[PDB]
């Protein structure tokens, strides 16, 4: 899934974990796109890869936010928008 997506999508969400009056569903219905689009380790990697980019060169990315994403978007997985993430296997 070409990384830039990943983050023009992630961007709002983004201010949401550093800051923002956020989420407004949009995230966890993207999200769950982009966790329906990506299947096996492999596509995700990337992705991963590029949400964790973002997570980093965020300010003070707030766990909750993040982990919350999948809690309450309901996308049952290993990872939420995370500088962290177990992006290496995902399994
Ligand atoms: C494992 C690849 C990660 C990206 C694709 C899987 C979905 C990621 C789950 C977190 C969604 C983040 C929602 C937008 C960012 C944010 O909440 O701030």
């Amino acid at each position: 899934l070409n990384c830039g997506q990943v983050d023009s999508k992630m961007k709002p969400c983004l201010t949401y974990v550093q800051g923002g009056p956020g989420p407004s569903g949009e995230c966890c219905n993207g999200v769950r796109d982009l966790h329906n689009q990506a299947q096996s380790s492999g596509d995700r990697q990337t992705v991963c890869n590029c949400l964790k980019g973002i997570a980093r060169g965020i300010h003070n990315l707030n766990l909750n936010n993040a982990a919350s994403i999948p809690s309450k978007c309901n996308v049952n997985v290993p990872y939420t928008i995370s500088p962290d993430i177990d992006c290496s296997r995902i399994y």
